[PDB]
């Protein structure tokens, strides 16, 4: 089999698709990820494993074939530019695999390049979807595109909405990108969304980066409308690190937000002055685009506190040490979570964010609310922090969120187990590959 995985640019697009392709890969596949160049020899040169051809992974291999871009430095001016130039420009990369007796069963792609079931379409080749948030964040745009559902409009911003087999959110609680405020740098996210909903129509396989009980009814009542595949989670398919150790269990504060978030100077500070306060050991991570720290910060905190700016977020994840994690909630960071059995500290900034902070609160039970959103643009006090710093460590509930979390980690574990759902999952899905050739 050789399978075409397309992704669009971006640090968190690339590596979900990357890990579906080493996935693939292990199965027997040759796949052949792409990605534009101009971000592409940015991954080249920032890679250590770049490709000087096939790298193998179990049985299969996976090639690289990057898009040309045909753009070197001049969002939705590029957006519509690099649609421009990928329609060109794929089928004569794919028109060049016809006649080295490689003809491509099936393409992969992700939202954020929602017009490549339509190259598919026209090539006569089979289109499926790598779709990289929840399965709840895939209805909330499902519903919103064919408005099966009401959501908040302009004469009514602050509408509760209620999807089918989900709890009901709030107006600030569904996906940012379908509140009909946005900035204007970010609308061309929201058509990239919406665009891809449109195209589903010419799908024939949807691939989620969740598992089956995570949200088991989710998936059964969109199952019928929708070809939803639970194949998650990715990650686990297929100096920090000492410091730790020297700690107890369960002692760590555990501080990321993501490599795109940056928190506001205030909000930083509001952090630095609660951990000193109840003075609990933590690990921050302060990624550089400068923050600053209040003055003797370091000395006061003593080697109770630890600040870097990388992190090995899921070997720093697997540790005992931690005692909670502080996050920005993203997909992959809340199901990191999930997996690795750690409660969790929730400031949602934007997107699904706020989606999955719902649902690690409310839902999965695994910790506690710290802020509601950018629609909340309250910069949260020192006071609240350091109460949920102890909500989630010392106070009543702290060890039935830890009880909740220990459970989800198992149950992710049986997912991806050998015949578990993520699993077989995967197998039917290549299986289906072979049925269409
Ligand atoms: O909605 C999105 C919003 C943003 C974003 C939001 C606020 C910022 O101040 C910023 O610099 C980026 O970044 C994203 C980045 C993504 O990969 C996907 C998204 O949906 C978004």
């Amino acid at each position: 089999l050789h399978v075409f995985l397309v992704s669009a640019p971006g640090q968190g697009n690339v590596t979900p698709m990357l890990r579906l392709a080493k996935s693939l890969a292990s199965k027997g596949l040759l796949v052949t990820f792409s990605t534009p160049e101009s971000y592409g020899k940015e991954m080249r040169k920032t890679n250590d494993d770049i490709s000087d051809q096939p790298i193998l992974i179990g049985e299969g291999s996976i090639r690289f074939e990057f898009l040309d871009d045909e753009w070197d430095e001049n969002l939705d001016a590029y957006a519509t530019h690099l649609e421009r130039v990928g329609k060109q420009n794929l089928p004569r990369m794919f028109k060049k695999h016809e006649e080295e007796g490689r003809p491509i069963s099936c393409i992969i792609n992700n939202p954020f390049i929602p017009w490549v079931p339509e190259v598919a379409e026209s090539l006569g080749i089979p289109s499926a979807l790598l779709w990289v948030q929840s399965c709840a964040s895939f209805s909330s745009y499902y519903h919103f595109f064919n408005d099966l559902v009401s959501f908040p409009t302009e004469s009514n911003l602050k509408k509760d909405v209620c999807l089918p087999s989900m709890p009901m959110l709030k107006y600030d609680e569904v996906p940012l990108l379908l509140y009909p405020i946005v900035p204007l740098p970010i609308i061309s996210l929201k058509n990239a969304m919406l665009r891809q909903q449109k195209n589903l129509s010419k799908t024939f396989c949807v691939l989620v980066d969740t598992f089956q009980q995570l949200e088991d009814e989710l998936i059964h009542y969109l199952s019928k409308l929708c070809p939803i595949r639970p194949i998650g989670p990715l990650f686990k398919i297929s100096d920090c690190i000492e410091w730790l150790d020297s700690k107890s269990p369960s002692s760590v504060v555990y501080i990321s937000f993501g490599s795109i978030v940056h928190l506001k100077q205030e909000q930083i500070t509001e952090i630095a002055y609660a951990l000193m306060n109840i003075n609990i050991s933590f690990l921050w991570v302060m990624k550089p685009p400068q923050h600053v720290l209040p003055q003797g910060f370091l000395e006061k905190v003593g080697e109770k506190g630890k600040v870097v700016k990388w992190s090995p977020q899921e070997q720093v994840l697997s540790h005992q040490s931690l005692a909670c994690f502080v996050t920005h909630c993203g997909w992959n960071s809340s199901m990191e979570a999930l997996a690795n059995g750690i409660r969790v500290v929730t400031l949602p900034q934007w997107g699904d964010q706020v989606t999955n902070a719902k649902f690690l609160v409310d839902v999965f039970g695994v910790g506690v609310r710290l802020s509601r959103g950018d629609l909340e643009d309250r910069i949260i006090p020192r006071e609240e922090i350091e109460l949920r710093l102890l909500e989630v460590t010392s106070g009543e509930k702290a060890t039935e969120m830890k009880h909740n979390a220990l459970r989800w980690k198992k149950a992710a574990e049986e997912a991806v187990a050998k015949d578990g759902s993520s699993s077989k999952n995967l197998q039917e899905f290549v299986d289906e590959l072979n049925n269409f050739r």
